[PDB]
């Protein structure tokens, strides 16, 4: 339970949308309804969290840095994804639609296996863990090289502690990309959300608990896009 409360992008504070009570102010993030988890794959919430657009964008160019804060968040077990998408034109009739995303970060598990497994609590093995607790922040570098243009930003976390029961955590913003950059990522790169995984995906719904398996885990989605 938890979703990205604000950002911070090319060093200026942008607030987000206030899910629990809008204020009916402009802000860069898309709509969201709460704290609720998306709880299926093919659930269109899953893009935005059901958003439809915003009124404002946040300016950068390549190699900024986007760091989005999460003033609450409870799961420590999961990935992180962060995901781009070019709009074809304006903001306005941008709804994220087709196999436009790409990925520019992501984290998953990291321990070793033994002392540490997938569904281990403290200390847990996966960077998702340093989220929790209020006020945490993670920080993504957008591609070198990106083209310049409209662009929405995505952020999702994947809380797993429930064996089988994967719970979707999105949010989308605007962000206006400067500069003169050429790099678009290629058709490989790219992902249709919901689309990106299936429900039934190894790596999607499993067991968690079952220590016999594998203990490394495979971060859903295309490889990252890096530029150049
Ligand atoms: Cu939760």
């Amino acid at each position: 339970h938890g979703a990205v409360t604000s950002y911070n992008i090319a060093g200026k504070d942008y607030p987000g949308y206030s899910g629990f009570a809008p204020t009916g102010q402009d802000v860069i993030q898309w709509q969201w309804p709460d704290y609720n988890p998306v709880l299926s794959a093919s659930d269109p919430k899953l893009r935005c969290n059901g958003g439809t657009g915003a009124a404002l964008y946040a300016e950068a160019a390549p190699g900024d840095t986007i760091t989005a804060t999460w003033a609450q968040w409870t799961h420590s077990q999961g990935p992180i994804l962060v995901w781009m998408y070019k709009c074809p034109g304006d903001f306005s009739s941008c709804d994220g639609s087709g196999a436009g995303w790409f990925k520019i970060d992501e984290a998953g598990f990291h321990g070793d296996g033994t002392t540490v497994f997938l569904d281990t609590e403290t200390p847990s093995g996966w960077d998702i863990a340093k989220l929790v607790g209020g006020n945490k922040s993670w920080s993504s570098k957008i591609p070198d090289g990106l083209a310049p243009g409209n662009y929405l930003v995505r952020h999702e976390l994947i809380a797993l502690h429930q064996a089988n029961n994967p719970q979707f955590y999105p949010e989308c913003a605007q962000i206006k990309v400067t500069g003169s950059g050429t790099a678009e990522p290629a058709a490989s790169y790219k992902a249709a959300i919901p689309g990106y995984c299936q429900q039934s995906d190894p790596n999607i719904s499993f067991n968690i608990n079952d220590h016999s398996l594998p203990q490394e885990y495979k971060i859903p989605g295309p490889p990252v896009f890096k530029g150049t």
